């Protein structure tokens, strides 16, 4: 009945402005958490993680799905998509996890494809071939969105994670496509495959589809750094409406809330990083802005609870600590994550400018 909405600059549940406080699961098994009957293996862990999330007083978990095509989606011999997975179980798994997350009053952000790295030749061609992308939409995505759109706790689909990881930086007259600066900033660290035009086209079309199947659905993109989603500081905001729509005429092919990832390189913030500024200077009040991904290990050592508090105080609509499974570089431990989540526990400060309601009470389905 009531689903998380995005209005103006804020998230809203049941009218009450909400602040997304939680963690990245990102995964239990990289790229094989759902689909091909793999959910039987990872499921218990993920559910338990949702438990920890709620007990620590959080409301959101960010979970990756397709990732690098290891299970999702199913391609044929020609690189066209046939189904969600070979065993056709993906939708059931996701649906299940959504049910549990709801039962524990936790929202989920389903990240479709990875973009930091994408070493799958079929997924890589989804950016270039329109018919293959359409095959993915028709045979995989549209069924997923259609089947899962009646689920609260499904608060947003993220089309692409860090599209700058596999960006091919280059010059272009069109503001949106030009990437002249990003090369020196360290973009394309996963290999320079996709020019900005192709990424914006892809995202355009994915988001378009998701919204065609689900008018309410919140679509987003989670970027490496802030250099990509703000017009201030001489930077550029590529994933706003005009640019996306500019790449592939889908008017509704737009994200509904921006998102920035941030880490300290050498223990030094980027000068204009989310924690050295506030939401407001990024001049993106037309949509909400979430800080998906941050780690109190790759910060300036402000303190984890101090980082959550910073996010809640300086206008940001959410803050997600980086990976709950405690693995990789620049990742907090699940314990310290829990600790930080306890900083905004049971909080509700709807006095504007401040984060808002944290502990949300989510519905079930209406059906019929
Ligand atoms: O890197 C330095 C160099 O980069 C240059 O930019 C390159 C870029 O790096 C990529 O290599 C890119 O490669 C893509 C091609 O441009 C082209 O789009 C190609 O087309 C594919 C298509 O995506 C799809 O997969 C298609 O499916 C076929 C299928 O295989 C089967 O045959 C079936 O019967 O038909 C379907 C058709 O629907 O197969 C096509 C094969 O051609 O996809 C490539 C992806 O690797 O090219 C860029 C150049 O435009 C330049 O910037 C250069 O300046 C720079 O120095
Ligand atoms: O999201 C974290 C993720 O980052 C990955 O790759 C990048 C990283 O994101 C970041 O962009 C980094 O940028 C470097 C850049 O490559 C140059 O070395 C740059 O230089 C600057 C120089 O030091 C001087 O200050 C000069 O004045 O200005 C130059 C910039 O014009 O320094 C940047 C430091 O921020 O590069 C890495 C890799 O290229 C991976 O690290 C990944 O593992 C990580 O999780
Ligand atoms: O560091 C953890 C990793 O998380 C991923 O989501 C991307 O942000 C990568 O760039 C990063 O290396």
């Amino acid at each position: 009945s009531e689903f998380l909405k995005a209005s103006g600059s804020n998230f809203y549940y049941g009218g009450q402005k909400v602040f997304l406080s939680g963690v990245n699961f990102a995964w239990r098994s990289y790229g094989s958490d759902f689909g091909n009957g793999q959910y039987a293996s990872n499921g218990p862990a993920l559910k338990d993680w949702i438990n920890k999330v709620k007990a620590s007083g959080g409301n959101t978990a960010r979970v990756w799905v397709h990732v690098e095509g290891q299970v999702s989606p199913a391609f044929d011999s020609h690189g066209f998509v046939t189904s969600t997975d070979s065993k056709k179980t993906l939708i059931n798994d996701l649906s299940d996890l959504l049910d549990y997350a709801n039962g524990q009053n936790v929202f989920l952000i389903l990240v479709l494809f990875n973009g930091a790295l994408q070493n799958n030749s079929n997924v890589q061609n989804l950016f270039w071939d329109e018919s293959k992308l359409n095959s993915y939409i028709n045979n995989a995505l549209t069924p997923m969105v259609n089947a899962l759109k009646s689920k609260p706790s499904l608060a947003a689909w993220e089309v692409l994670n860090e599209p700058e990881g596999t960006l091919q930086p280059g010059s272009d007259q069109n503001s949106c496509y030009d990437t002249s600066t990003l090369a020196a900033q360290g973009a394309g660290w996963g290999g320079k495959k996709f020019p900005m035009k192709q990424i914006l086209k892809t995202i355009n079309w994915i988001s378009s589809a998701i919204h065609n199947a689900d008018s309410k659905a919140l679509v987003t993109v989670g970027s490496w750094s802030e250099l990509t989603q703000t017009d201030s500081f001489g930077y550029r905001n590529h994933y706003k409406d005009s640019c996306l729509t500019g790449a592939g005429g889908k008017s509704n092919g737009i994200i509904n809330f921006y998102q920035m990832h941030t880490y300290s390189h050498s223990g030094k913030w980027n000068q204009n990083a989310p924690f050295k500024v506030n939401r407001w200077a990024y001049n993106v009040n037309d949509k909400p802005l979430l800080i998906g991904e941050f780690a109190s290990v790759c910060s300036q050592n402000e303190g984890i609870q101090n980082l959550y508090k910073y996010a809640y105080n300086n206008g940001y609509n959410g803050a997600l600590t980086w990976q709950f499974n405690s693995g990789g570089d620049c990742s907090d431990t699940y314990s310290n994550q829990m600790y930080g989540m306890q900083a905004l526990k049971g909080q509700n400060d709807q006095s504007g400018g401040k984060g808002g309601m944290v502990s949300v009470n989510i519905n079930h389905h209406h059906h019929h």
